[PDB]
């Protein structure tokens, strides 16, 4: 009869074995940690192999991304689609078994970790995403939504400001079903940390010694009981050829590598109760159902990510009202305008801003998490993180919002979501030197372009109404990316638009004005600048000069179109190409090349009222004209 | 006479008066804080407005950024070099009052801040800063670095990441006479701060009256004894045309905008204790100056940033001897050798990581403090703006290393070093998929480009040890900017130079490699993928074809070089040129334009060994080959 100790050493000995094999990665985290899991997932876990979607299974985060042994040793003995093959193949290209664990590549992995930190803040939004979806759907006699989110972590990421910043809101709004582990395993951290946490308002359980089995159930059961979220401050001291071949002995594990005794699989397993307890919920389900078919038929659409089968239609009708009532207002006001016709149609839009609402918002909190809005306070980087771990639990389409230049703050946690490939929308407001008085430390220039490289991300720049409405839309529809929404403070004139030029905004590039016959100068411009190139486009058009407007609110997207439209909207026989816009200059080589001219930004900003920083910069009628002429 | 409440009313009116007439700002600090500041400067600052770059004057920061109108009364007030005139130009362009606080503009503004939470983590490295001096340079007798730093912080700084990360490693260093006074002034944010503060080892004092002078000047004696860094935490109420008229009348202060009475003026001015004050400083200085004069001439040179005058040619023949010695090592090593070669010439150098070392490394502590290298741990963000505070308060270059994905934890602060044209060296390593199988989520592709697009910052990404040594000499000597090095992880090959090839790697961009006459393709490469356009360049001479390789170690240095040097190597006329780089190739059609190629990168990674990566994406003999062929 295995002791819980040898069912422990089974992590143990797969995790040194795949590190060696791979002559690659650390086995800390499995060695320190396998105790504590062996009693979590054997006795508490919620989950079905057979199903790693079950809606209702428990979540684990494995915030330590360099254990990542840990999560394929415990998915491949507790009967996960991961094989000893998989262990093998720990760290070899296209293996089911990276570095770091991947979410989508790999059954039973939560979340994408490796930057310290943020897993725990991926937990903190998927304990978030259960605590306002039951509060929306459960009913008396329905407590359809229930489940745990247990995060493991260690000191690399206690010593991370996100640490901070998402337990401080975790207290806040007593989110009581998260419950982490801390690996304490022992110059540069000496925190009380368990002191630190009870001043989030989180219960801490001090000084658990991780390698007792009776003391971690006494742990866990009280963090099950817990009104607030709770820390298990863990001590461990087990980890670190002819080292791991020392302790393999010590731990008294005799078998050959990758080689799991037959009774210990047995005991891992959990296929059977796995079965069971989602079967059970499936029962539960189909009471819902029948008691309420309605919220019911919601919930089922929303896990599955789907949009309203009309959203489409009431979305492009909505664009077509837009581009007729014809305003002129900054892009901010457009979003929160199509947030207001938008919103009421999408129940699982979950909202916030880094502390945007439109008429329905209802603000989450700890008595009442009903709601449809989250004040992430002054905490970019944690909101940004959180938003992952919502978007990755399933029931929402989050979306946040600060300052553009405060993107830097959460910089690591939008490259998750590229990466992730989340559906999570970034607002970011004050787009440019157009913010005015607050100055260069506040205003954007490198940041657009930080965004345009990164992979899989969209970074719509609309430049009036209309196109904030088409990027929203867009945004909103895409299921496999993220999104990067950008507004000015200022005001943005309405653009003239005829149907086909309204809907070929939704192709990333476009033109907005043209010549007959092949152009002679070519203006592409973005967001409030597409306005002065418009000015720019009346004045030499008088002047008998072919001139095109492309207005290019997604790069992105626009590079996904067919050869053939981008050779209508930029051809390739055209050199003289003027880029416009309020940011770095170095970007728009890739769309004017050596044979065009570019009006950007190449210096930080300055503190002035917009119209002076404009004129300053050369954002003038003037200087574009001066510009086109020296290129002529 | 004046109550000192009609004295802190002095800074309130000029606040309310100065947003007023910009019609812009938020006078939020100096309403809430000016109580505490007319203690702190008057009882307690020592400090020479005839004289703001006093090396031993007590350091203050106000880390409410949007607070700016506080700093400028106070230096108004107390007779530093901003009038009357200067105040009622509160944001408008090149004015000397800007919306934020700006380094270098300003008589007595000790950093740049408003993005929240960098203020207090300046104020860090600024007593660290002094800590360190002061154990290195204090002898029995001669106390002559011994300076406190203040600092104001208020709830949005608190609530950020950084304020965890600067606060627990202050804590852990003992900075004792870092005092900091946190305004609570009053959903989303709920920590109890103070407990959360001696978590991290700092005295706090609670519950302080901020409109009581008796309370503030008993907590500033007691924290100015303290053995540990201290937050004193104070209650303000204060605060908030109609308003502003209303509040200025509550105060009972009865004076025309801008009008200050004469006797107030007198009580504030602290020209006579501040010149007595720098007067016994100077006498001190002398005396220890007598008494060691070695020691004494160090520190002066130190501070005023020289470096020693012999340091460029002890480090140019360094650069020759690695020409010389000719090996094929990881950047990463040729970045230690060059530690090893300049580090023992530069005792201001206070290295780090974020947890580099060369041989006469000594890490700092609490109990002993006269090292070079500090342990910042797991705290990239926070390593980062407190550099910036070591590199703002004089007598160090401070170097800070991490991963180069890690930039991406830091990037606000990194802008801000260039912002505050500051001389702090960053290091990141592991700069590709070369790094291997820790995969994607270690793996940098745009944060090359990131760092290029950065005003002021240099980027030098070096091919080999020669390239490396040369890229840390220009680094050093340069004052007026911060650098960053990019290394690799992987072993790059020596490549053969003549000697003016040599001295043209501080030219940023060079001919590494040469065909006579024009040449009919240009190879452009940097770091890692030099050695691959070497080959190329080999194979394809071997065809008869006129090749060049450029390497562009660093793209602004090189486009800091006059139009001749730039059209001698990439000349204008020739069309045909390939980009070769292990990063985002989006960044190249700044060099190659649309008649060009690139080799790059425009997905994430993946986790396998290096060489399978390589191979993956494209960064082989066979490919490169391939686009030629296609581009030719
Ligand atoms: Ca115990
Ligand atoms: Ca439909
Ligand atoms: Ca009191
Ligand atoms: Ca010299």
């Amino acid at each position: 009869m295995p002791s819980r100790r040898e069912r422990a050493n089974a992590i143990r000995a797969l995790s040194m074995d795949a590190v060696q094999k791979a002559n690659s990665g650390h086995p800390g985290a499995p060695m320190g940690m396998a105790d504590i899991a062996e009693v979590l997932w054997r006795d508490y876990m919620q989950h079905n192999p057979s199903n790693p979607q079950w809606a209702n299974r428990d979540r684990f985060v494995l915030s330590n991304g360099h254990g990542s042994m840990l999560i394929y040793s415990l998915l491949h003995l507790t009967g996960y689609d991961l094989g000893i093959e998989d262990l093998k193949n720990f760290r070899q290209l296209n293996s089911r078994t990276p570095g770091h664990p991947e979410y989508g590549y790999t059954a039973g992995v939560e979340t994408t970790t490796g930057p310290l930190g943020q897993g725990i803040a991926n937990a903190v939004g998927m304990a978030l995403a259960e605590k306002v979806l039951a509060a929306q759907f459960n009913r008396d006699g329905h407590a359809v939504v229930d489940h745990y989110t247990y995060a493991f972590l260690g000191d690399g990421c206690m010593m991370e400001g996100i640490s901070h910043e998402v337990a401080s809101l975790a207290g806040t709004l007593r989110l009581n079903k998260l419950i982490a582990f801390y690996d304490d395993n022992g110059g540069w951290f000496t925190d009380d940390t368990p002191k630190r946490f009870e001043a989030y308002g989180w219960q801490v359980i001090r000084n658990v010694d991780g390698h007792d089995a009776d003391e971690i159930k006494t742990a866990i059961d009280t963090a099950r009981k817990s009104d607030q979220p709770t820390l298990i401050c863990c001590k461990t001291v087990i980890g670190f050829a002819d080292e791991i071949a020392a302790t393999r002995a010590a731990l008294g594990w005799e078998h050959a590598p990758f080689e799991i005794p037959a009774q210990i699989y047995a005991e891992w397993d959990a296929k059977e109760t796995g079965a069971a307890q989602e079967a059970e919920w499936n029962k539960r389900f189909a009471a819902y159902q029948a008691a309420h078919p309605e919220l019911a038929a919601e919930l089922l659409r929303r896990l599955k990510g789907e949009l309203p089968a009309d959203f489409a239609e009431k979305a492009a009708a909505y664009v077509a009202d837009v581009a007729n009532k014809g305003e002129t207002i900054a892009s901010r006001k457009a979003s929160q305008n199509a947030l207001n016709a938008f919103g009421p149609l999408l129940p699982e839009l979950l909202g916030g801003s880094a502390d945007t609402l439109w008429k329905g918002c209802k603000g989450v909190s700890a008595d009442d998490a009903a709601g449809n809005y989250v004040f992430y306070g002054v905490r970019e980087f944690g909101m940004s993180a959180i938003m992952n771990g919502v978007a990755l639990h399933g029931g929402f389409i989050p979306y946040g919002a600060t300052f553009l230049i405060f993107m830097e703050y959460a910089r690591n946690a939008v490259r998750m979501s590229a990466l992730m490939k989340q559906r999570v929308l970034y607002v970011f407001t004050h787009d440019s030197i157009g913010l005015g008085e607050d100055g260069p430390t506040h205003q954007p220039i490198e940041q657009l372009a930080s965004l345009r490289l990164t992979p899989n991300l969209d970074t719509w720049r609309p430049a009036d109404a209309v196109e904030s409405a088409v990027a929203w839309k867009h945004a909103i529809e895409r299921a496999d990316g993220p999104s990067a929404l950008i507004f000015s403070r200022q005001n943005l004139p309405h653009q003239a638009r005829d149907v086909a030029q309204v809907a070929d905004i939704a192709r990333g590039g476009y033109v907005l004005k043209d010549c007959e016959g092949e152009p002679e100068l070519i203006l592409i411009a973005t967001g409030s600048e597409v306005g002065l190139a418009v000015q720019a486009y009346d004045k030499l058009s008088e002047q008998g000069r072919k001139v095109r407007v492309v207005s290019m609110p997604c790069t992105s997207v626009y590079e996904q179109q067919d050869e053939s439209y981008k050779q209508s909207v930029l051809p390739v026989e055209v050199g003289a190409r003027i880029a416009i816009e309020a940011a770095h200059a170095d970007y728009w080589y890739k769309y004017v090349g050596l044979d065009g001219r570019i009006i950007g930004m190449t210096s930080f900003g300055e503190s002035a009222p917009a119209p002076a920083l404009f004129e300053h910069f050369g954002f003038t009628l003037d200087n574009v004209l001066a510009v086109a002429e020296e290129l002529l």
